[PDB]
């Protein structure tokens, strides 16, 4: 029982960009860009829309860069999390209904006010390894299990 999301992140040389979630699943955290993958699209042409959607940017390419599987105590659906990176991006940023977007300094990036298991992978995301991990929430702030390793293909 899984259901397929999308996380978009985009890292350039010197800055990352992140968006402050204004409503809904993960409010009041900066996140990277992302939601449920419908149907009729595929996976990386739901993580191009939810960007679109959330930021105005488009993209010439993403790139596969790991996988996160969610818990969380009492719902049913497992959550699959496929998270994408990009350099290059076509547009400036703009604020949308769902995502206020910031660029930060790579170290300055604001894990305090972040979901808590970004402490976890995100390093692994800015060293550019491809990754796989599994964490387990009771409610939204507290981590009872994990896993995480590197691998080769995501
Ligand atoms: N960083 C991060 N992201 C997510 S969900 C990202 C994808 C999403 C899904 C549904 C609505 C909007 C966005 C997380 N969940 C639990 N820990 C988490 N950490």
């Amino acid at each position: 029982a899984s259901r397929l999301y999308t996380l978009v992140l985009v890292l350039q040389p010197q800055r990352v960009l992140l968006g402050m979630k204004k409503r809904g699943f993960g409010a009041g955290r900066w996140n990277g860009f992302g939601g449920k993958v419908q149907e009729g699209e595929t996976i990386e042409d739901g993580a191009r829309r939810e960007l679109q959607e959330e930021s105005g940017l488009t993209v010439d390419a993403l790139h596969k860069v790991g996988q996160i599987v969610f818990e969380f105590v009492g719902e049913p659906e497992l959550m699959d999390v496929h998270v994408f990176c990009t350099d290059s991006i076509q547009g400036t940023p703009v604020e949308s209904d769902e995502m206020r977007p910031c660029w930060f300094q790579l170290d300055q990036i604001p894990f305090k006010d972040m979901w808590p298991d970004d402490s976890y992978w995100f390093p692994l995301l800015l060293q550019k390894k491809k990754f796989h991990g599994y964490f387990k929430f009771q409610g939204q702030d507290t981590i009872l299990d994990y896993t995480l390793r590197e691998v080769d293909t995501v």
